């Protein structure tokens, strides 16, 4: 799936940049990162309170914590209205969790976190993402 692999590249790179501050390792994939850096950073500033609250409540300190959350996150994310704000909040929350993982570690484990965020996104929103012209539709929505 091109939608799954494209989503994994964009979500993994943003979470890696956010956790470190660089970061260290098809124009739409590139233009989606620049939009996500701009809108994603804004969501992390405007909703830090709710992000700190969810993070404290979920705890999330290891890969086993990352795995069990995804199984709950798939179910609750498939419920209710879908829009780009909701999708960027999911990714923004992923970046917020990743910054916390680097804070209590040395780096990892943010790669299984990015896979779990992508799996939540593509498994629950694939039809809507298709109807919205995928990651290209994302760039236009926040031009
Ligand atoms: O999004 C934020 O970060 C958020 C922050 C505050 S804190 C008071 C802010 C305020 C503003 C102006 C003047 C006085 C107080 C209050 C609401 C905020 N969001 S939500 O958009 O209204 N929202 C989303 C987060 N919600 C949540 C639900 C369950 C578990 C944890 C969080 C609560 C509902
Ligand atoms: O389903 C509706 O219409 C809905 C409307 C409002 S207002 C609030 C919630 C509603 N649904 S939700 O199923 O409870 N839901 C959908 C919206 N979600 C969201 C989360 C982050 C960023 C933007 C949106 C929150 C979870
Ligand atoms: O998009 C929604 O459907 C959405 C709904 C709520 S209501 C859950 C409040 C809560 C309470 C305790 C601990 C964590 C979260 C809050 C945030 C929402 N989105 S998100 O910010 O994009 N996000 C992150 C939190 N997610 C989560 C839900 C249940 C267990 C574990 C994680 C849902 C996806």
């Amino acid at each position: 799936d091109e939608l799954y692999r494209q989503s994994l590249e964009i979500i993994s790179r943003y979470l890696r940049e956010q956790a470190t501050g660089a970061k260290d390792t098809g124009a739409t994939s590139r233009k989606a990162l620049e939009t996500l850096r701009r809108v994603g950073d804004g969501v992390q500033r405007n909703h830090e309170t709710a992000f700190q609250g969810m993070l404290r409540k979920l705890d999330i300190k290891n890969e086993d914590d990352v795995k069990s959350l995804s199984r709950v996150m798939i179910h609750v994310f498939s419920d209710g209205v879908t829009n780009w704000g909701r999708i960027v909040t999911l990714i923004s929350f992923g970046a917020f969790v990743a910054k916390h993982l680097k804070t209590i570690n040395q780096e990892s484990c943010i790669e299984p976190l990015a896979e779990s965020i992508t799996d939540v996104l593509v498994r629950t929103k694939r039809d809507w993402l298709v109807k919205q012209r995928g990651w290209d539709g994302f760039v236009e929505f926040f031009h």
